[PDB]
């Protein structure tokens, strides 16, 4: 015969009914084999006009992405938002101080005034006199360098000084950097996600409320490339205004739409006139909104039910809330998702906002939802936690590539594009798995384990 | 094309086949946002003739429901029903003290038999001298006020008295009521819920029990709104019986039946003469009848069924049991539900029966079953125990109704007159949600985690 | 309109297609109650030939039934199985024990050899001489009663001597029975399931192998009036002989057919000739046989399924296996089954084999599978255990009752007859349990809480 | 009428739709037995050349198969896998151990350089002197025996030399081997499965990576039976080839095709040249691939339809992954699969590679899947960890053989051959089991208990 019919179920028949499954709830049956992993290609868009090297993107939310995490995660290929949860200046410093990161250069000089240089030598010796300008007359004559200014000339001229961080001027001695010797070979980011000006691409949060037209503002003077409405359900005409006044005013930016669920929140948003959109509702390990109101839906089942409409508007859906495992990621993005943002799954990293504190013989790292109480009577929507210690954004988030590469491989699939070009074709298949299926899928039958990822 | 499809679950095929799901097997796809949650109008209705400002209703359990409560929940918007465990009379007491409570006028003064006021001065100095009166010769000169008592001029002339509780009398020296200070600026409750007479409402519950007809006498007399027939399975010829009784005998008074799960159960009572029904078998968190019996039935779908056929008569339906949370509150009222009634969700309350008790480095409050050995050979069908700790009933309240109103709002309805007329229409969405669904729709992924809600 | 649909499923469409659920999965719609729990008859058949006041049966194992429990159970209204883990011999002293048991008299006398009375007076005092006999020399001029001996005399005349025991013989000096004080006013046990000749029944379980059919006569002997097969597939060869040869041997004998699950398997039992049918195959709490064999099915489907086969030829079904509360009792019976056997829920009880042993700050009492490496290389079957504490037969059973006719009252029958000819009809409703609605079935929300029964 | 219907489900309609569930999701409904256990026969076909006298088969981890296993395993009917987490040399090294094993012969003589016998009384007495050959002189003349070595003339001349392993060598004065006392009765091994030259079988596992066909040489040397390739998704043109490579190099020998989940997979394999299956992605107690990946397949299903197609061809499945019990064996083997490898469920045997370490008052044996990162920057998709203690192989497995005979014989079955005739017939019957069912399956109702299986 030599035929072997077609097993296996579509997408279609799988979350187009009314059961509303998750992503621990089917799999993806393997295919052929005839690459290697890592010649998968991961590029995939963010919005209508951007795109990055890597599908991976950092929350909005005070615990997860702030400039370090911005950072870091454009360098290694994806993108972060800053959380909205401080003043707008100071939300908006997060931005500029990241979009005009290079590397080398120090990141933002801490920095006092004389209410010149100070090395440590001097605040040692010698009452604290009548303030530091005074205990502190470093002359004019002092070791600093021209706008020629390069990371050749920098850390070499900094051995004649011994000294680690020459600062550097244009012409009317106002600091415009200082270079830094702390690392002693920095590598190479071939994947950093950039703008037109060679900057790191850079995202930012904001609410949809009237007293957020002035942070919006604030943030696109910063030079942000795109901003993310926070709401939980964001299929309301305030939204719908809020989208409409800024692609008016600014029209050279990108504006991702307010979390939704259902292809008819969609519309309006696409119409509004957004460049992406933000699925997921309840999903977050720190959202417990299913459970203190009434509505919401199965990640998995809207990921794809949103994306399967979008795509035909050529409007990216970002899969955010679910992904609690490598594995989720390849699941959202084979759904139809152009991209994945998570929270807890980058919350121990060191470059997440806030310091660790051992706690019961175990590592740890705060971590809670933007509507918690502390966070924010209101009706708290999520819940305040931490969790325990990953490595670096810089080590953990190209693990993270591996595992997609890994499953993309597996499937069959040499690049995202072709991921969901095969599942909307009927060729990908998937199946569901039963309670014992998903038991027998982790680890069972184990007296006792412990587990390293990478 | 501008069309987008028409997903999503009725509410038909999905509480009318055969499953039998309830609260946590389902959701509420959200819909268009154009108003704010507080503009959300939680009117609906209790019975036939009666309306309360927010859908609440405590449990007429011993553990829950008592003077205190019926009082709270009147003045926070909406009512209670005071439990029958204890002679007639002193139930009968519970809601005369409950019906004729007034603003700052004492609750109800403890007092003594001779066997004039009585200030602790006295108690301290000067053996136990033969009897109160004795020891107390309270001159009939004394601090008190005429008729034209009144909280402004009582509080001012309480200074001179240097007092907190001066005492009142119509004519006949006979106690009146006594105003007190004890707060210190009483505050405004505008939903308050209240009869003709501008008294707050009460209800009480009584057995169906022959010696329950003079029971009932007794309540009727202390002025009770409304009464709710205690039963596991309500559909019998003595409630039946007990309906036509009291619908005789009190035309003007409400009558709820017990409790029912299925439409033809109602058709009974709604025959009888029921103005509602209390719809719930084996949900409460006490409750733990269909583990010692066979009958009942999963309260989402009881309550679906018992509505949509109730409704035809214009017959309010209490979902009485299964709420573990705010978010099930919302979720009954879209099945067509009119008000909740709630237990365990209530007892940890300052306004409930019986003190705390720290327990484990914990809170406390006792909460068991009006079905319990205690409470109560009888064959026990609930258990006995105790829950955390919530604030009080004038806080509490208010934020399950945020929580209906925030709900409300997701889904698209400016009130539940609404969100019952959408769900009937077709218009109200739904979606199945699998175990895993489950799970990922409560809080997932987190090293550990604490929780507040208001 | 005054109509009301017919909502609920039926039997059939819930246990005939291949499922396969047990009992915790459904539940059974409440009806029209116009008659009080204590007016439902529980008359039940266990045989074709043999019928009890009670539908309950305690299991042959060994740590359930040994003659306390036969007497016991069968004074309650039930019967019991004596386990054959035993030579035949002590397994037939058991049941004539039993079969020869009257109110009064001395269970069964512990006695001694030489090798008249013998009161503790003399073992105290005057080295322990050689033998019995003689360290006791119990003239024959001793206190003892002639035949004519009753309830009446013996008491009384016990007196005189101030005894508590006195000997009575019918005229071969040979000691028929001894009259005992030790209760202080005996019940009544107007239930009591007797033979003919006014015996208590007794029921004995033996194995299918060769060298059990003289196992069985002894038992014969001893007055068994049943006995059942021991097997956990019973639809083999070997007991379909070892049934015909009891059946003619014994034609006067009833014979239960080993452990059925399936139609298929039932008719060689009812062919060969059996007077009943135990289904249940993997269902007890030590039974493990599911998890290590591959072969069973899930008892309610079983009991439904064989059941409706059997009653087709007047062939009784025992419901043995899965019983773990009142509550499953009622759904076996309504299924189809005429009485339900026991092993666990009668474990703890006093009047099983075994003494307690407090173990943690709790009570306890041994309970194993007669399939366990202990109670029998052979591969095991079962587990060993113990349990908690309840009870006494006289009073645990009796709570049974209650339950069970509390049941059949929610539903609307008076009689276990009537509830099956109700499911059978179709005029009895089922409706299927999730997960979330199994949860909810049982306690929660609660912060702790104890349980108590009866 | 004596009809009985057909009631059950056949595999077909219960693994060939899209559910996908695993073998705690269904049960088999008995038969009819008339015949006893043990007459059942276990032989069943590892490869399309090569039949073992049982099904088991140990898997090629580090923590499980190695000279010991697949020598103990071979002896008691089965076969096992060398892993390949060690140079070829040494991997090629077990098997040629295994390969020349031979009764009472010593397993592998431990032995040192000069750098004649060395019996520890020298060791001892009379500083270390210069090396071995001379703190150890033990002259030619001493007890060795000729080539005519037989276990008869062995251990008796042995007395003469009261030593228990006199050493044996052909003609030029090199150690063909030693005979041993070390057991003092040496059974019988009736099954053993051994070769045409009647040594054991051993197989051996390698990877598909280049470097991997010299590694393949040094096991074809040594006498390698058969070989598995070792990938998580053997549907690759890696494995195709590395499959016709080899079998084109050694057309006398068996490949068994890497592990694969789908008929379409297995097409590619059965082309390629493969000699059987090895069916089974992501079940392995220790495998956690589909939590970390997005593929993967419910073993029941995976068995079930990889089975169905691979018969048609003749090519034998070995149902990997998966088996937590002895009841999942004949599961799988109902299945279509013609043996089932085990790893967990042998790890805590004393023949498996490592030693014991009691640990927290319990027994202990490392086990850890070969993706782990110990086992093996690389995506770890495998976890580390430990097992109990069960006892030795060549009891373990008797047990096992016992129990799918137990099984096979409950279902009517007397041999593996007709239990697969039988459901691709449809006579064989099936039932799903819910979760409820499931936990009726194994241990419920107990206050404790412990559990022994042979
Ligand atoms: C905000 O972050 C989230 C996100 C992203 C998610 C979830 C979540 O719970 C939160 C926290 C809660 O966000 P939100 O539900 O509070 C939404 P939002 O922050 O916009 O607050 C909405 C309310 O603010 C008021 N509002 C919004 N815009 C205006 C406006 N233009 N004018 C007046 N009032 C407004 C209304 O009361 C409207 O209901 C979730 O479950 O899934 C995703
Ligand atoms: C009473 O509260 C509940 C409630 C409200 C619920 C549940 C529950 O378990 C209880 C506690 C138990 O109530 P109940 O089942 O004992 C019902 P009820 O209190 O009316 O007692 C009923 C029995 O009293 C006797 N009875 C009732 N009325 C009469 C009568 N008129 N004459 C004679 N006997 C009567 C009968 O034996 C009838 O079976 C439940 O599972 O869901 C809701
Ligand atoms: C015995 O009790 C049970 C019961 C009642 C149940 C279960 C259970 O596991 C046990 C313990 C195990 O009983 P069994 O499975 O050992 C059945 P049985 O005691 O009859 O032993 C059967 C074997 O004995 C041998 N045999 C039986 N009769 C003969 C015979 N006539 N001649 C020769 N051999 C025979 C055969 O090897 C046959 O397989 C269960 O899962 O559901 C109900
Ligand atoms: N409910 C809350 O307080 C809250 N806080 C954050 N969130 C949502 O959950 C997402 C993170 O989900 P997760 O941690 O990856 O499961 C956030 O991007 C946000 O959309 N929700
Ligand atoms: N079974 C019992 O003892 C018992 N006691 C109270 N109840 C029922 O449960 C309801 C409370 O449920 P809950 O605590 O909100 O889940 C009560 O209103 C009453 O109808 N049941
Ligand atoms: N597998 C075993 O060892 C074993 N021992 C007893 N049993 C079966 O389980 C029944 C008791 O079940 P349970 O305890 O009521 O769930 C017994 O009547 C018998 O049929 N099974
Ligand atoms: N993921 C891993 O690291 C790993 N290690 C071994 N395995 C697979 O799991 C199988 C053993 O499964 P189990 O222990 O019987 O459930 C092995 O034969 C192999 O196919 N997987
Ligand atoms: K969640
Ligand atoms: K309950
Ligand atoms: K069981
Ligand atoms: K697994």
């Amino acid at each position: 015969t030599s035929y072997v019919p077609d097993d296996g179920l579509t997408a279609q028949q799988l979350f187009n009914c009314g059961d509303g499954l998750t992503y621990n709830d089917f799999l993806i049956l393997p295919g052929y084999i005839d690459f290697t992993a890592d010649q998968v290609d991961l590029t995939s868009a963010l919005t209508k006009k951007i795109t990055l090297k890597t599908p991976l993107v950092s929350s909005p939310m005070d615990t997860v992405t702030e400039a370090g995490m911005a950072i870091a995660m454009a360098l290694t290929g994806g993108i972060g938002f800053i959380h909205h949860n401080c003043t707008p200046e100071f939300q908006a410093n997060e931005v500029r101080k990241v979009k005009k990161y290079e590397q080398g250069f120090i990141t933002d000089p801490v920095v006092l005034s004389p209410k010149g240089i100070i090395s440590s030598r001097d605040i040692d010796f010698l009452e604290h006199d009548c303030f530091l300008e005074e205990i502190m007359t470093k002359r004019e004559d002092l070791v600093v360098a021209p706008a020629g200014i390069t990371l050749k000339e920098a850390n070499e001229i900094l051995q004649r000084s011994k000294k680690g961080k020459l600062p550097i001027v244009n012409e009317d001695d106002e600091l415009v950097a200082i270079i830094a010797r702390t690392l002693k070979k920095n590598r190479d980011y071939p994947l950093a996600s950039k703008d037109a000006k060679k900057q790191l691409l850079c995202g930012a949060a904001i609410g949809t409320h009237e007293d957020d037209k002035y942070r919006l503002d604030l943030l696109a003077q910063a030079g942000v490339d795109v901003v993310v409405l926070d709401s939980s359900q964001g299929n309301s005409i305030f939204q719908i205004n809020m989208i409409k006044y800024i692609k008016d005013k600014y029209p050279n930016l990108q504006v991702i739409g307010g979390n939704v669920v259902t292809a008819a929140q969609a519309k309006n948003l696409i119409d509004a006139g957004v460049d992406a959109l933000r699925v997921g509702m309840g999903s977050g390990s720190i959202c417990i909104t299913q459970e203190v109101l009434a509505c919401g839906r199965p990640q998995a089942t809207a990921v794809y039910k949103v994306s399967e409409y979008a795509r035909r508007f050529g409007v990216p859906v970002i899969a955010d809330g679910g992904i609690q495992n490598v594995g989720h990621i390849a699941k959202a993005l084979a759904l139809g998702a152009s991209t994945v943002m998570m929270g807890s799954l980058l919350a121990a990293t060191t470059e997440a906002p806030g310091e660790y504190f051992f706690s019961d013989g175990i590592r740890l790292k705060k971590y809670r939802g933007m509507g918690s109480l502390d966070a924010m009577i209101k009706v708290a929507q999520g819940v305040s936690g931490a969790v325990q210690d990953k490595g670096s954004i810089h080590k953990f988030v190209p693990y993270l590539i591996a595992g997609i590469q890994h499953s993309c491989q597996d499937i069959g699939a040499k690049s995202l594009t072709q991921v969901r070009a095969m599942m909307y074709s009927g060729e990908l298949k998937f199946e569901k798995r039963t309670s014992s299926a998903q038991v027998e899928g982790g680890v069972h039958s184990l007296h006792s384990y412990e587990k390293r990822l990478f």
